[PDB]
Formats: C-alpha cells, sequence, structure tokens
C-alpha cells in the first residue's frame, strides 16, 4: 500500500504504511537498520506476545490495568500467538542491543489492534497506549530477555527434546534388531576386532541418551526470567508481588515451569543461561556429526567403500547419495559457529545489561530448530530405514586378518601369526593360508573360528 | 493453490502446486528437507540463474544447443534476474550438501518457463529440458561451486568493497576536521599521554584500508570458477574450449574478472577460496568492533561516563543508545561464528567432492549482507555525524595528571613529580598543586603546559 | 651412555639415563612437532591409571604380587614427582594416545624391575606390554587417564578457586551494599542500584557457573577402562572393568564409576565436550565480571573510577595513580584461550569414526589447559585484585548526583512534566538537577533534599 | 643466595643466580597462572628489538658506545641460547606485554653491566629502564617483538615446510599420472580420474595457500616501534623509528618497515589476525589432504586400500598389516588446534580500546602456536609419510574394474538404453559389467574389451 498513516513518539511524526498496525518506534528501527535479511523469528515473537499477555493479566489482577483494556490487550496478543499479525513484525537481529525496538514493535502492534477491538482506531488516537498501557510495569531490559528464555524453553521442551527422544528409540530398536549380526571394527580406520552392529549402534544410542540428559539439566536456569527487574534489575516502578507473578501466569499459560530469577542483576547482566545451554547443544552437534558420519560411511558404495549398511534412497546406477547425512552434517557445522558467536555475545555484557541480545537469540533458536528438525528429518528419513547387508558384512569379516585369534586356544599363537603373516604377505585369506601350511583343515577351521564367541 | 501438476523424474511421479514452476526434484527437497528456515539467498539464485544463462550461450555456440532453446533458457534466466520468480525456489540450506538440488531447481524452474516462452506448457509435455538442455555439459559438482563464487565475487566487489570505501573516506574527513582537537590518550582503559582526536581516528582509519588490501588479496581466487570440472574434475563428456568459454561468458555478463580454475580438482574438493576470502572478512569484522567500541565508549554519558564526542541521536532526558554500533558489534560477533562454521566445513571434504556447501555459501554470503550493510547503516546513521564535545574533552584532559611533563623542562623532573604525587594525594589540578606548593604561577602554569605541543 | 632396547620393529638406542624404552624412543623421532607435551595431570591420571590394573590384575590372579606390587611402587615414584623427565612425548602423537601409553608402560616397567633388583633395558624383569599394559589397551587406558585427570582437575583446582572467588565478592556484595551508585546501560547513565547489588550479579554469576560444573561430573566419572579395543572387552574378566573404576575411586577419592556403555566411551570425547562447554560458560561470565572491575576502576580522572584496585606493579614517580588493570588483563586473555580451546574440542570430538576416537591428545590438552587457566586465574584475580577492591565513595556520590538520572523522584511531588522540564533545562544548560530546579522555582532546596533520595530508588 | 633488587615499589629478593631483577620477580608472585611461557621465538625478537634498540640510540647519541655494545653482546648471548632460563614469565601477564619488556630489560642491562666489568643488581653500570629501555614503550616494544617473531616464523619455518610438502606431493603427482582409479562424490562410486589428478588437486592447495600466506606477509612486516606509549612518538627522535626498522631488517634480513600509522599499530592486532586467517585456511587444507591420506590407506581389507603408507611404529605380530595412520592423526589433531587458535586471536583482535591493544600475549602466543605447529607438522607428514606414499596397483584396478561406473563407455556403441540395462542387471544380480552384459548377449568379450577404456575416460 502506498498511503500512510502519521504515528507519532516523542521525537516527532513519521509515515508508516496505512494498513499495518505498527507505530512509530518500529518504523524508525525498520528504516535504520536495513541490515542483511535476518529478522526476529516466530517462535520470538510469540514469546513476545506471551509475555505481553501475561504482564496484561497481573496488571489486571494488581488493580494498575482497566479489565476492558487488559482484555483487549490479551485478545490482541492471542491473535498474534494464531498466526494473524506475522507481517506486522518486520524488524531486523541486527537492531538495538538490547531489544528495545522489538519490545516497542510488540506493544505498538498490541497497542493498535487493542484498540481497534474496543471499537477505536489505530494510530495517534488510539484507545490503548503502546507504553503507557501494553508496557505498563515493564523495561525493554526485562521484556526482551524474557521473551528470550521464553522462546528457549518452549523449543528446547516441545521441539528438540521429543525430536531427540525419537531418533534415540528409532536407533535403539535398530541396535536390539541387529544384536546377532557381527562385524569389522574399525579403529584409527583400520580393520579391527568384531563388534556386532548392534553393539556398534548402541554406542550411538548412549551419546543421544547422554545428550538428553545434558540437555535437561540446562532448563532450570533457562526457566529464570528476568521480568520484575525493570530498567536495572532492582525492579523500582513495580509492584512486590509483581515478579513473582508474572511468571506464575506465563508458567499457566505455557505449561513450563518458569520462574522469577533469583538475582535480577544476573538476569540483566548476562545470557549466562543460554550460553550454558548453547554448550549442551553444541556437544550434541558433535554427537550427531559422529553418528550421521559412521552412516554414510557404512552406506558408502555400491562397490568401492564400505557397504555394511543400507539407506533409504529418497531422491534420484547404484549411487545412493546420503543426503540426510550431508544436511544433518551440516548443521552440525552450524552449531559450532553459533555457539561462538553466543559466546562472545555472552562474554560481552556491561555493568547492568548485556546487549548482544537479538544476536544471542537469533544464534540459540537456529540452532535449536536445525537440531530438533534435522534429527526429525534424519529420523523418519534415513534412521527409521536403516539395514545391514548382510552378505557384505561378513565378506569382510572373513575376508578381514582379525579372527585369527580364534585360533590361538587351537594351535597356539606362533601358528597362529604365523598365518596372519602368510596371509597377510601373500594376499590369502586366514582359512587359504592355514590350509597351505597344512596346519589345520577346513572343517576345524570353520568350527574354530567363530564370531560370534569373539564380541562378549 | 490446492489443484496440483504431476511431475516426473527417474524416481516417479510426484504432486507440484500447479501455479509453480518447479518440477519433480525440486518437490522431493522441499518435502524431504523441511529444516529451520534458511533458504537459499537470492544473490546465489542469481548466480545460479547467471551461470545457467552462460553455460546455455555456450552450448549454442559450440552447437550443442538450439538457438531457439538456448534463447529461451536466457530469456527465462533474465525473469529470474529481474526479480520476477523469486518464489519458485523454495529449498532449504539444510539439503544435500552438493547443492544438487538447488541446482535441479533451477534446471526445472527455467526448463518449465523456457517452454512457456517458446509456445509450450511447463510439466511433462515441456518443450526445454532440465536435465538435457539446460544442464547440458554440467555437472552439480562444477555448477554449484561456481554459483558459490559467482555469488561471492559480485557481493564482495559490488556490496562490501564500496560501503567500506565510503565509510573510510567518512572517517578520514573527520580525522582532517578534528586534527588539532588534543584529547587524553587511554592505554589499558588507563589516562595516558594525549593523542589528537584526528590522531585517533586515524587510526580507525588506517585499519579500514588495511582492510580493504586484504580483502582485495582474496578476490582472485575467488575469481577461479569450476565450471568445466563436471562430476569429478576431469571434465569428461565436455568440448575441450567450454571451460575456458564459459568463465569468458560469466566475465562479460557480470562485468566481473572470472577465469576457470586452473586445478578442477581443488575446486572441486574444496571450498579453500572462501574460506581464505572469510579470514579476511573476520578481520574486518575485528577491527569494526574496536572501531564501534570506540565510537559508544567516547560517545558514552552523558554524565556518568567518559563523553568526549556526540553521536546522532535517531530513535527516542539525556540517554541517547548508541544503537548503530550496538548493531554492528553484534553483527561482528556474528562474522565471527560463521567463520568457524565455514571452516568445519572447508576442512571437510572427501576425495573429489566437498559436499558441505550450501552451509558455506549461507555463512559466506550472510557474512558479507552484514558488513556491507553494517558498514553503510553505521556511516549514514552515526559516522557521518560524530562530533567532539570540545569543553569535556577540555575538561578531562586540564583536570587530568598526564599533561605533568610540560613541566620538566622548566622546574626539572624531581618537582613536576613531586607536583602531580601532591595533586594525585589531595585530589588538586595539577596547577592547584602547582601553585600550592609555590613553584610557579599561574600565569607560568598556562604558558608553559600546552597540550598542542605534546602530539608530535 | 646409550642402551639397546627392541620391540617388533627391531632395536634402537635409549639414553642410558632414561627408564623409556624402544616405543618411547621412536615417537621421539616420529613427533616432533611444536613444544606443547603431556601435562602433569595427565602424566599423573595415566600412572593412577596402570597402578589400579596392577591391584586389580593382582586380585584376579593375572599378575605376580611381586610384580603388581613393585609397578605400584614405581607409578607411586612418577605421583610423587620421581620422573618428570621421562615423559618426553609431543601431545601432536598418534590420535589414541598409544605413544604415551606405551611410554608409562615402558618407563613403569623398566623402574618396576629395578625395584626387584634387576635392570632397566631388555633384561628387565618387568615387561611393559605383558605385565604393565595387562588387560588393558591403548584404546581404553587413554581415555580412562584423560577423565580421571579431568575430573580429578575439576575438583580439586577448578571448583574450590571458584567457591574462593565466590566467598570474596559475596563479603564485598555485602559490605558495599548500602552504596548507591549510578546504574549504566548501553554505557548509558541509568537508574541506580548499589554496588553491592551489582556486585550480586558477579556472585549469583558464579554461583549458577558451579551449578553448570557439577551437572557435567557424572559424565566425565564413567571410564572407558575394561571395553580394550573396541568396547567389547574381548579377553578381559568379566569382573576387570568394574573392580578397576572400584580401584580408581578408591586411591582417588572421587566417584569413578566403568561406563555403562563402552562404545560411546571409546568412539566418543562426549563428556569433555559437555564438560568443556560448561567452562566456556564461566570464561563468558569471568569475562565479564573481569570487565566490570577494570571499566568501574578506569582513570584516575578520565573514566568512571568508582572503585579502586590493587596496585601490584611498579609505576613512574612522574604517573601516580596509573593503575594499571593487569590482573583483568590476564583474566580476560585467558578467557579468549578458553573459548578458542572449546572449538579445538569441539572439531576433535564431532570427528571419531566408528569404534574410536583418535583426536583425544589434542582434546585433552586444550581441556586440562582450560581448567588450569580458569582455575589459576581465580585464583590469581582473587588474591591480588578482588579482596582489595574499595568504593571510591567521594566518586561514585558525585556521579550519582551530578548526574540527570534522580529526576523521577520528583514525579509523585510536582507530576512528570514538572521534573521533564527540569531535567532538559538542566541538560541544556549543564546545571545540576536542583540548580535547574531552583532556578525554574518548583522547589525550595529542602524541597529536593527531601524528595530526591536514591536510598529510596534501589528497590 | 638472593640479592636485594629495587623498583619503584620497594626492595625484592632475586635469586642470585638469575639475572633478571625485581619487576620479573613481582610478576613471578603476581601471574601464577598455567604454565605457557614466552616461546623462544618471542625472546629471540625481544632480544633483537632492544639489539636494534640500542643500535639507533648509539646512532642518534643518546646511549654510550660502551653501554650500547654490551646491551647488542647480551641480547646476541640470547639469541645464541644461552639464557633461556632467564625468562621465566607466564603468558598469562599484563596485556601490553609489559612484565616481559622489562623481563628483557632487566637481563640484558644485569649481563651487559657484568660484560663492562661490572656486577649484576642495583650496583649494575647498566640500567634497565634508562638505557636498556631507552626511546621505548612496552606499549611499542611488545607489539614490535610480536611481528619479528611472526614474520621470521612464517619465513624462515612455515614458507620452506610447505613448499618442501609441496614439492614431494608433486613429486607422487607426476609418478601416478597414468594410474586410473575410481572418483568417490558424497563417498559413493564416481567416475574415474588418475591417482595423480587426485593428487594434483592436494598440490594446487598448497600452492594456492602459500599465495595467501604471502599476501599477509607485508602487513605483517609494518613495526609499532616508535610510536611509544599512545602513537605519537612524543619524546622521540624524529628518525628513531625508520631508523630501528631499518636496523631490524639488516640484523634479520626481512623487509621490516615502520608501520605508517602507529595509532592502528598499537591499537590493534590487525596483522595478525589477517595472517592468522591465512593460517586457518592452510589447516583446513591439510585437514583434507590428510583426511584423503588415512581413508585412501584405510584397510588393509575392509576399507579403501588403494594407497600404502609408511609403517612407522611397531605392531603385534598376530596383526600384520594393521597401519595405524599416525601421521595423519598427529596432522588432522593440529589443524583442530590452529582453528581454535584463530577464534581466541580473533576475539583478543577484536577487543582494543583507545590507544592501545591488550591481549597481546595470548594472540602471539596462539599465534606463534599455530606457526610451530603447522611447520613442524608438515614437516614430519612430508618425512614420515607423504615421501612414501604408494599406489596399492591392484586393488585400485580391482576397485576400478568391478564397479558399476565404466558403464558410460558402452553408450556410443550400444546406445544408453542398453548401457544401462547393463548396469542395472550387474547391480541387481551382484555381477561385473561385462558379465551382465555377455549374459544379455548386448556384445561379445573382444566388444566389451575394446570400447570399456578408463584411460580414456579421465579428460
Amino acid at each position: 500500500m502506498n498511503t500512510v498513516r502519521s504515528e507519532k513518539d516523542s521525537m516527532g511524526a513519521i509515515d508508516v504504511p496505512a494498513d499495518k498496525l505498527w507505530g512509530a518506534q518500529t518504523q524508525r528501527s525498520l528504516e535504520h537498520f536495513r541490515i542483511s535479511t535476518e529478522k526476529m523469528p516466530t517462535s520470538l515473537i510469540h514469546a513476545l506476545a506471551l509475555t505481553k499477555r501475561a504482564a496484561a493479566k497481573v496488571n489486571e489482577d494488581l488493580g494498575l490495568l482497566s479489565e476492558e483494556k487488559a482484555s483487549a490487550i490479551r485478545q490482541a496478543a492471542d491473535e498474534v500467538l494464531a498466526g494473524q499479525h506475522d507481517d506486522e513484525f518486520p524488524l531486523a537481529i541486527w537492531q538495538t542491543g538490547s531489544g528495545t525496538q522489538s519490545n516497542m514493535n510488540m506493544n505498538e502492534v498490541l497497542a493498535n489492534r487493542a484498540s481497534e477491538l474496543l471499537g477505536g482506531v489505530r494510530g495517534m488516537e488510539r484507545k490503548v497506549h503502546p507504553n503507557d498501557d501494553v508496557n505498563k510495569s515493564q523495561s525493554s531490559n526485562d521484556v526482551f530477555p524474557t521473551a528470550m528464555h521464553v522462546a528457549a524453553l518452549l523449543a528446547l521442551r516441545k521441539q528438540l527434546i521429543p525430536q531427540l527422544k525419537t531418533l534415540t528409540q528409532t536407533l535403539n530398536e535398530k541396535s536390539r534388531a541387529f544384536a546377532d549380526i557381527v562385524k569389522i571394527g574399525r579403529t584409527h580406520l583400520q580393520d579391527a576386532t568384531p563388534l556386532t552392529l548392534g553393539q556398534e549402534i548402541s554406542g550411538w544410542v548412549a551419546m543421544l541418551e547422554h545428550n538428553l540428559k545434558h540437555i535437561e539439566y540446562s532448563l532450570p536456569h533457562v526457566a529464570e526470567l528476568a521480568l520484575g527487574g525493570t530498567a536495572v534489575g532492582t525492579g523500582l516502578n513495580t509492584h512486590p508481588e509483581y515478579a513473582r507473578r508474572v511468571a506464575d501466569e506465563l508458567a499457566v499459560i505455557t505449561c513450563a515451569p518458569f520462574v522469577t530469577a533469583p538475582n535480577k542483576f544476573e538476569a540483566l547482566a548476562t545470557c549466562d543461561a543460554l550460553v550454558q545451554a548453547h554448550g549442551a547443544l553444541k556437544g550434541l552437534a558433535a554427537s550427531l556429526m559422529k553418528i550421521a558420519n559412521d552412516v554414510r560411511w557404512l552406506a558408502s558404495g555400491p562397490r568401492c567403500g564400505i557397504g555394511e549398511i543400507s539407506i533409504p534412497e529418497n531422491e534420484p546406477p547404484g549411487k545412493v547419495n546420503p543426503t540426510q547425512c550431508e544436511a544433518l552434517t551440516m548443521l552440525c557445522c552450524q552449531v559450532m559457529g553459533n555457539d561462538v558467536a553466543i559466546n562472545m555475545g555472552g562474554a560481552s555484557g556491561n555493568f547492568e545489561l548485556n546487549v548482544f541480545r537479538p544476536m544471542v537469540i537469533h544464534n540459540f533458536l537456529q540452532s535449536v530448530r536445525l537440531l530438533a528438525d534435522g534429527m526429525e528429518s534424519f529420523n523418519k528419513h534415513c534412521a527409521v530405514g536403516i539395514e545391514p547387508n548382510r552378505e557384505r558384512i561378513n565378506q569382510l569379516l572373513n575376508e578381514s586378518l582379525m579372527l585369527v585369534t580364534a585360533l590361538n586356544t587351537h594351535i597356539g599363537y606362533d601358528k597362529a601369526a604365523e598365518i596372519a603373516k602368510k596371509a597377510h604377505k601373500e594376499g590369502l585369506t586366514l582359512k587359504a593360508a592355514a590350509l597351505a601350511l597344512g596346519y589345520l583343515s577346513e572343517a576345524e577351521f570353520d568350527s574354530w573360528v567363530r564370531p560370534e564367541q569373539m564380541v562378549g
């Protein structure tokens, strides 16, 4: 739309698009921070709306906000949460370091929309006011960190942890299914003593179980909310019950165990909870990288690699590219880079406020999307369909030199070592070398060399 | 649109939206890699279209593609470059690690659209074919690295370097404007011997000049193109002149000095040129971080910080938050994290192909957008308006202890040191301490203690 | 001056006055890379692992009492600092740590032979592989030593120093609980808080970090020993893995347990990737605290200057009062180091293949360095800086009261509009808030002193 | 056994048998952090900087000939390895490097005094600040020593080793130019190329890296010396900065120049952030090359096994043919280290304030470590692995010809459809391409041998 509406703040008037619900401060941010393409993610917009909805409820409870205004603000916020206003949040990640401008974006959109819901209009004649009403009892300095932790905790609980559990269950099923398939071990990339395919997969399972525990340990700190610390952490200009009440209300409307931060100075001056929680996520990325690499190397072929397993072929001779493994290894690199950006932002607070916050939460929520969706994708498009190539597994095992120790108790170490050395030097199987030396019969070799007895 | 069109590839048929121009392989990628929200950036889509346009021209020159088809493909590509088809490229960064699926996305969209341009239709009855026509003489393995370098070199030449030069010029103007304003030095954050504000700013200028040179040194390697190496670098199934011809044609239509890579194995197996070029970008990020921090610390106040300079106040007592500095310091952290992701991807090639490519170019082009747009924003909304607070600069200088050495040649080191120690112990100015001891008159102090003689 | 030792590749000359053997000597000619060697903590953890393995092997009837006792005595000599020069190998060796495993096997075998009345060298009475390495692989020994060194370093160095620094800052927070100062957000003047409140943020950060570090300890306490080459424990007694974890727990007094999944224990460094995540969290917190301290102490005249710190280095007599915050500089530098170390660790931890992660010397080099840096850095910062933090009460009050931030105390007395008018005239004309108020006749001097109370503005 | 030395804080006991003074002794009690000290390269660069400053100060008539000569002689003793134990200070010190600057001033002053027939200690004839530090600040000395050490290490260690490894791999590429092998993309069988072509990719990578490293050298050659405390050169001779850069260029034979902007030179570590960017590029290239080598050598029976590498470590007689790629492991580990070091450097380089970057000991510790790792790692990988790479010609040909990838050679002879039909039956039934072709009667044995030529499929 070309037509404009004049919106005002303490700096003066500025034109906004007539068909939009934001106000003067959103427009100034939009115009002054035309930096790349990264915007607040929907999860964070929703967390800001939840924060305003909770603040409106508590302000009404405390007699600070009229029922009529509080109810209209909560209705406007519910419209945002229902996906009706995604285009009303146009601001960049690369804005003021406190997130003030996105706080004001929510204040302006909710105020203009709440005014409409009370039979009023958007703009200067509005019935509901962004600062006096929607931002009542609040500062950008405690709202934006609150929205960061609300978005982060809900994403971990509702997306990442469920997908981690699902992938773990699938691989546990595979470990059980393949518990009796003996295969060659590999250490240093070299043929090594055998283990079962189920044992190898049980390592992946145990990795994902350990990662879940580490991620769970990080959740209580992310559950601490800054809301109520206002500008510098003292809670100046708040009711003494407000901080506990608004954390309780957020816990009610999200069904997550939010609590008010016991030290609001730590809560405002740092992103420490997110630095620590992302430490657990980069641990998961290192684990998933290893699992994804094992899968694609074991599936490599079809004839000039390892080829011990097959994976589902999802996108169009015999060349099956392990594309889910590639997407997953790529996003694991991304999580490692994101951790460095977060660490720099988290290390860079000054005095009463950390002002690297849009960048920190942009990276953090991206890592959660990547790991959650990446595990979901890898599970349904790869892991559920992993199958052994039993003939190839057996070919590699039986043509290796690593079953030779099964001969020791029968013919002695010295003759067994002689057989292995002859096989290696002359390019023979262990059986052919042993027969050539006359040290055993073929029936004895087949009776004695039992891989299923060599895996514990 | 709910209605579908059936599109086919070697795997079978799949439904695509009837109002879209992509084909079966795009649809499979869209459905199989629902991972987060990051998609190919427009710069990369354009670079893929340029690559197809150049290949079509050369294939026609070599008698391998009919004029009618080549002209229609180039027309379709020009529509993409003109911004008419942005919604036809729906694929995620987190796809196959070669970028095959986005290569096929361009092949399918250009083929379906070129078919329409020849009076045909989109879909299975098309007159122009994604693989046989649009991908003629090509592999995903040399197309996607080519598009990576085309996008990267053009972004560096057309966005980043011009904005770097502009910011450098502004700060050079400020350095000249403030060449005679003496201010207190600060080392270790402690008061130190003086320098002029122009000298201090000249350090920022020299930093940006050095960064431009480092960035320029990285451009020749990015200008090397993989196109013509086909699947593994040998150029099997290409005309012997094709690699040089298509690099020449890309140089023509982009006005940039693209050349064919002298070693196609290095070009396919690595992202080394981008690892190195991003090394120069993280150098620029470290420089810009320092410059941005100097600006916001020198502007800090209005009464309880340093306050030696003022900056433009762009968004609404006396509290001017340095929001451009905050956006810039945040994106500098992002570039550092992006470098780690790129380094991991670049270190992780195997044999004939590096398959971490969508992630590498996603990070690289993001860093270029952030640095280019961040410098553009910081320049126009902050740097052009930096002004000294001359009274505050002089207050700090004259009330410091650091002008005392101007007394040495007049009264001797021992008396000058005595004056400084008395001033420090008793909370006096140097002048008040010197007068209290009777070692000089006020006229002598004012005549002898000349900061403009202490800066070289 | 040299003796001839042998391994399966043949004979090689070894310095007669050293206790290592042929394989260690070979490693010295093949891995001459930079200057970083195994740290003493890791050497000690390797000796503890061999000491425990010998005890359990003796318990199970696999190793004779005289050999097991001599191996334990030689290991105790290593732990007692008698053999630091017997471990010359680079970090940059075989990625499983085989060479350092064999270094310990050879030193302990040659020394145990002497303790039994024998000699070092090929006539030795105790044998590096058959005796000192019995029931073991390099594959499960080296990750065991990694976790023993890591857990003990966290328990015995880092966590005590973290608690000590926290207690110091908690005392400072209480001592300065009533000192009102100007807040700063975005580096700009902001509403007040007490110096004690500000320091209480630092304290809460260190308390949270301690919890995060504690959460990482159970996984590090899981030991690979008993998984042998690929995790199956082939050729080992079924009780060996539990017994050797129990023995390590006894002799170290730390809660070591056998890893419930030996394949995860051999194929990854996941416990250390996770534990180092908590350490880089502590580095980001310490960076912030150290930066607050040095910015608050900046000056003495052209910075903030709200606190003083101890002056530990000599200055020039003509520059009295220049106090560089050198403890803050050492601490912020090592915090950068921990962030870089984390990336190296993450790359190594992401890079296991199949049954074994072979990035292990590098991973543990970084991890133990970060622990030394953080533990020693916290000790140094505490002793030489934090214990001596003092307020500059006159400067704090000058900044607070000459600022514009106390104007909101006038709201409920003369309304928002009059108070704003006071702040703008003070700013515009360079006046104090009281001056711009008296000049506009909006209150008397006594009303200002009564209404504008910073001690009533900190919650 | 001790002597009493003094600085402006008073007297302190110093070991009588050491050459440092009061300030170095104080640093030893205040910076007891971890184990990392200044590396020898940096100590030598500091001694060279003092040697050059003394020469120029003598030229300008500021320092007596006998003192300047004695200082230069003492510096030459440091360069000759006679005083390594006189530099005990941690990396984790004052962020300007003041303490190590004073360490060199005190050692050279005390030793120069002895060379003049005097003694060490407070009766010395040569004075650490007035003589050895004349015309200098820690602020411009330490960045000068950083760049001297960095440039010389790149010129004298890293670049020679890079060239040596490149030449070895170039010889291997030519030697194996006619050996056709199976390509691999996405880890999957792909169309053929020669082993020489594959190795030529490694060579081209190392050649490109050399160019990138060379591009970083001019900025590192810019020296801060002459900027003194804040960059203005206050209290220095107008020719001093050029003269001392010229003198360093003479005595090192390297193209040092005075930094054209001393404020950039003092306030940043930008040259080293940029130069380390090229080193992490080399680390990513070396990681890839090392991984190709160890994957291509994997086996001996259940991996790829296309090449053999030297076996440098002993194995077990019952496991012949297990050759761990231990040089590849050391090299990939140190490449991870370089990536982490880059992050530490970037954080330090981003963190200057106003006139001085005070993250410098940490920055140069990382930078010089990366140079040692890459130079020594390339030397080790070359000598103990790359020079011995050989093809397993039978295995290469087995993989190539038992694969499905040569089927496209049949296209122009029997059409696309028949060739595809051959590949699918071979895959479906586990046949060779020739077997599935003869079985379907689409060609004779002689037509297959004539048509399917891998040596005609590599461009």
